[PDB]
This record gives structure tokens, sequence and C-alpha cells, in this order.
């Protein structure tokens, strides 16, 4: 992963693990979250980050199911459904366990004033 191919801001899910792996190994901004269709009267905090691409839209959000990657949850034994990944040139660099969508302004900043 080293040429361009999704930054701006648009829908784009994955379904699959590979995708994820390799979502991981590029060298942006990638914001991965864990979450998945099980919480009608949950998952309303949502629209909190979905706004946040508005401040912005430069880095890219996208939702990630369990479904296809099980594992990945066990990989790390996660408590915190709603958990906030984010990587840089293909390696963790932080991670953040419960409800801060304010305080994630700072995770994704001191990380992006560093490539940008």
């Amino acid at each position: 992963m080293a040429r361009p191919s999704n930054v701006k801001p648009s829908p784009h899910v994955i379904k699959s693990l590979e995708e994820l792996r390799e979502a991981t190994a590029s060298n942006r901004i990638s914001v991965i979250v864990f979450t998945h269709p099980d919480s009608k009267r949950s998952k309303e905090i949502k629209e909190k980050l979905k706004k946040l691409a508005e401040e912005f839209p430069d880095v890219d959000i996208y939702l990630v199911d369990t479904s296809t990657n099980p594992e990945a949850r066990e990989w790390y034994n996660i408590t915190s459904v709603p958990t906030f990944v984010i990587e840089k040139g293909g390696e963790p660099l932080g991670e953040v366990k419960g409800p801060d969508i304010d305080k994630l302004r700072e995770t994704l900043d001191e990380l992006l004033a560093r490539l940008e």
C-alpha cells in the first residue's frame, strides 16, 4: 500500500479479513471502529462520530463487523464493543477503550499533524 486509493469523505465498509489487515497496513489515517448490528437502543452516539466527518472529512472513518473478523476480537480481548483503533505506516500507534467522541479529536489530531 503506497499509492492513493481511498481518502476523501465517502461510504466505504469492508467485508472480509484480508480487507481489514490490509487497511491496517495502509500508510494513511484510518480510524477502525468495532460495531455490529445488535443494539437498537444503543448505537445512538454513532451520529457523534458521523458528524465529526464534517469538522475534518480529510480522514476516513468506516465501520467493521466482527462477523467477518471474529478472531480479531479475541486477538486482543476486547470488552468495549465501541472501540477506537488507529494505525499509521502499517502498524499500531494507539488505542482507546471508552465513549470519548470528544476526546477522539485529540487522538487523531496528534497523529494528523505528524503526517500532514
